[PDB]
């Protein structure tokens, strides 16, 4: 089995797509292995760029195809080069930009943590092995972060392993395992923007909704309720059109639903107070003054959104 | 006729497009057939990757083109390889990502079920036949699902058949049938998000609209109606800009229309009560108090949205 | 002049773009012509796929380039094949997906009818002629239609003709005409969704706007007017963001404008009634009760939106 | 210097992008020049299509590369052909679709006029010259225009000239000028849609805002103002989300700002009237009745939006 | 080491993407170096365009690959040419359009300044060196700017340097440095549109919100507050849907939040005044008349948004 060592340089992780559970990675891949020594002009190692590589392959040079297992679509590869040493070293180097897939749980939004992973297997050869993996994510830890969407826990962790393909015929009858490199990079979301521009105002609006009980008239209370209703709707719209699309509810989504519920409960009480009596317009004294029952009865059912 | 057996590995089904009735599929395809025995270096089977395959084809190697019948646009193929055994086996393997078409009925939205299908025929050869089909959809059944938009029934069903092309001249005068593989994967939509973030609040807002009848003044009742009207409009906007585009109405779309209707009927009654009398401001006693006629007269016409 | 007969199979028409006046078509093209008889392995006709075709062309095979006149950008062609008969028949077959252009009048929206056309000319040869055209639009007529956005009149009509290029130098000094095939498919839009989800509610909202005249106070009437105003704006927004972009007004656009007009006229009257008198608050009796003048004076100016 | 004459056929101008100041053009380019006479099969001129052209170039055929100076990105070229006459004429013909750039001033929106230009220079040869330019924009003038977004002044103007590249080393030490063709097509925007669907209603809404002064109470006047405020905001949103993005204000943008200003001035007056007196609720008689001061004081400051 | 001098002509900088921190650049690159003298037809330098270049490379011509370090994805290259002088000069020239990345701080929005940078390194050769850099950004300084989104300081600055790659094996054991050209162009954003169309109206709206304190009734003051609330929400939506997406708050974003806060504080006061007394409806005289406390207490906390 040929020993292949790869180093992966990661230049940029960007463009997360919540719906597709993908993210873009720009970087270089280097792969090295040793073969039969070779005669090279002078006795300096030889450099072969781009279109020239295929020529060498036609005349017999072995350059194994390494696949990104979890890439979605053919990656965009830029320049590639072979460095051919006379003593038989062969070093493959290429620039790449790809869309990579992973399981991504966005349920604890603004405060979610994800891992960006790369998975590398040789495409055709079970009979050749990854000797070691080195990722150089030489961005940086504590620096520009409040300029960036994602904060890296860093540096990346690696794992060479063996994957069994049971339904894939192979060269020999016994050997059906592939060598796989797996790189993982952990990251937390920069929750600032969403706290200050979404969660805060949502709170303010929800709170202010409670000030309905400090209105004197029943007519005033009920009528104003419908305007608070409209406000939550506008806010849900705003919230939904600007936040990332998902197939499930986030914490912000729940707050919105709570807002709706509070305002509906209010409309129930407000109407109840006015007709739970013994005359016509005897608003239930104590009740119409649950100007403290709601706010904290909601901060109770609001501390069970975190259980 | 040459016997070709194919296995399809499905990695990912994503990116449904409701308007185009398409969906994206990432996977591998493997196709095997036996030909004339061959001399191979050593006597180990031979591996041929990517650009090298065309070379073998020019020197006479037969590699039939298999077409995805229901793909929309040329699929993006990654690496491909031929594995050439000395005893004449030939195995073709390629990575692919394509947009596939199928008839898709989204009428019973949030609760719709679809089938993602693949259809494979040889492009030029009627005179070669699919021996068997195996799909390995080794994602998984009951696991991550609430993380995913679609839930798979699984595993996929297969079916080799013969398709007659009556208006397509062929090699011989009699033979105009093509061998076709058809893969089907069933799936139900994860209805959670839409229940809690759309259907529920729509309900609340529709209900609350009913509380118009508990207002004392006619002036209060009619004027408030126009605000409920605006609310349903905002809600329709929100609902439309965020839900999948379709050429027909979904259940949610109907709820919205009901909301509009209820609010219009109300404005009719409210105005009727005020002028069906014998004076000037004698609001029809019994009627203005259909605070229960509407809510259940609507839950009646609301159980005929399901007949 | 060489006789070429072409058949066009149409798999899918989709993705209309109103602004660009384009639409996408997926299908196969087949083109047949006879040349000098040929020696073929065995004496069976010979099949040549994809990359192999250019090889045959380099060695002298004539394969005329047929251009889609009204395609916008290079079409995406999938597999292509030549079938070479020993008696000299040559059949070219290719899968294609392309964006096609045509004049498209969307003025009578939801109820518009369009024709999807293809136009085929040889690219370089005036000196070769289309013998006949067959389109197999074997979708189907009355079937799935309420699942589809467009309903086909069907089947397609065809048209071979000759086009004169006066400013294009040609092989000989006299001959400057090209053989053109033109396929036409008629289609009507599925107007359901827009009737029930846009036109209907617009109507309700417009009607409800009229109920402003059944308000007792002048203050009540004028103030409520501004809310109806806001409602039409919200509705216009909703309508515009969701309906297809056009450089002109559709029927729905006009309804919206009417809505605006009605509500402005009402604000004029409402203010007039209050100051066309002889005191201070003597609302012109008869006028403030044009609760029937408007509704039908609008259904009059609403039956001149169709003259 | 070789004399090259080019004709450009323009099929379609579409897809203007206001932000990028680009537009799409689909057409054919033809370029003709004479070289050394040649032996051709028969003695008929010879036709060479697509992949075959490169072959001729390898064997020595000269085909100069003509660059679209103001294209943004590599244009999409369809079929291309060489027509080789035995007397040495050589005619190059290719289909093209490209994104072209020009300075574009959208300041006088709905009523802006633009020019769509093409600029052609040889890529490498200063030492070869454009003899003449003919554009065949055989669309048409007064015909379908209300179906189209842009109206062409027509026909296009042309202008061969010489461009000096001072910082570009050339074949000889003296010669650093390139032959450039420049095509210009003038066009005016079809202002209908924007007049009837944006400018008109904006007017109505602005006018109606003035009817605030015909309200009896101060409370009524101030409170209603805030609703007019909200309306202008909704309208700005609607206007912005639907109109073309620009880095500057259009006339419509200014109207919107005026609307905002009028409504703010009103709020100032309304509050002033109520407290510029000598008691408590003595609304300044004359002032509260500037129901004509505003409307025309605005049509004054509204005729200085056009100075 | 081979001396390579490059000139970069910049035609267009456009398409900034705030989320990705990228921008598009269209231009030409020219690279020159001297090699072994050569026999050329006549003794005029020789021009080699496009596909022909690879041919010369197969026959031994050395054309080093220059990589844009900070491009994102393979740039779109148009025409390329080699100019081969007989005395051994070699000049490579290519048109390019690429998406480039840089650190981009948009925190001080409408008034941010950015630098558009290019970074060039040889892809494989450490053993070859950039002798000098010239950028010809011959757009222009003070001219069309109010037509353009970005205003260039100009002209660009350059800087050849040496970059150490510690984890990249090289030709010789010692030499692991690459020659890198860095071009920088400074630019300020055209803040007009955002001042007049966003910041201004936001101000007006915020100010008008203060006029709530000039309402007579408590009921009037509280109820009107909820409409001002809704207005800020609509405005936030409008602002968010139209302004560039970012992972952090801009100045505009902060104004919005202030608006929310002012309105909430008002609701607190308004309710406080009404219940900080000694009866039932004794609105705290002095307080309810903080019609000047707020406006300047906000212009105070509004001059600490700039500390
Ligand atoms: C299932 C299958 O086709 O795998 C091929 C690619 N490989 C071995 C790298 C995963
Ligand atoms: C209609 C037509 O061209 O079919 C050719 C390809 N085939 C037989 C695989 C569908
Ligand atoms: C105008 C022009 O160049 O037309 C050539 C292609 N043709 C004849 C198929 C339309
Ligand atoms: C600056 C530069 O590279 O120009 C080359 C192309 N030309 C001469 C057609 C503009
Ligand atoms: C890290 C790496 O792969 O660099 C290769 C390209 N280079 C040397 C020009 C930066």
């Amino acid at each position: 089995p040929v020993d292949v060592s790869v180093s992966i340089f990661i230049n940029k992780i960007y463009g997360v797509n919540t719906l597709e559970q993908t993210y873009k990675v720009d970087g270089y891949i280097v792969a090295q292995w040793t073969g039969k020594p070779r005669k090279t002009p002078g006795d300096k190692p030889l450099i072969v760029e781009n279109t020239q590589i295929e020529r060498w392959i036609n005349n017999g040079l072995w350059v194994p195809a390494l696949e990104f297992i979890n890439v979605v679509g053919s990656p965009d590869t830029g320049n590639k080069r072979l460095m051919l040493f006379p003593d038989g070293r062969v070093i493959y180097n290429a620039r790449f930009l790809g869309s990579f897939s992973n399981d991504m749980d966005f349920r604890l939004f603004p405060f979610d943590r994800q891992q960006f992973v790369l998975e590398l297997e040789p495409f055709s050869y079970n009979n050749q092995q990854l000797r070691f993996s080195d990722i150089q994510v030489y961005t940086e830890n504590i620096d520009n972060e409040e300029i960036d969407e994602w904060w890296i826990r860093g540096k990346a962790s690696t794992h060479i392993s063996d994957i069994r393909y049971d339904h894939l015929s192979s060269v020999q009858p016994n050997q059906n395992e592939f060598s796989r490199i797996t790189v993982r990079i952990d990251a937390v979301r920069n929750p600032s923007y969403y706290l200050w521009s979404f969660i805060l105002p949502l709170g303010l609006i929800i709170a202010a909704s409670w000030s309905v009980f400090w209105l004197e008239s029943f007519s005033e209370r009920l009528q104003t309720s419908f305007t608070l209703m409209l406000t939550v709707v506008a806010y849900a719209f705003y919230t939904s059109n600007i936040l990332p699309r998902l197939p499930y509810t986030t914490v912000i989504d729940q707050m919105i639903i709570a807002g709706y519920g509070s305002i509906f409960a209010a409309i129930l009480l407000i109407i109840f107070a006015h007709h739970r009596q013994a005359n016509g317009v005897e608003d239930d004294l104590l009740i119409q003054r649950c100007r403290l029952a709601f706010p904290l009865g909601f901060l109770a059912i609001g501390c069970v959104l975190v259980i």
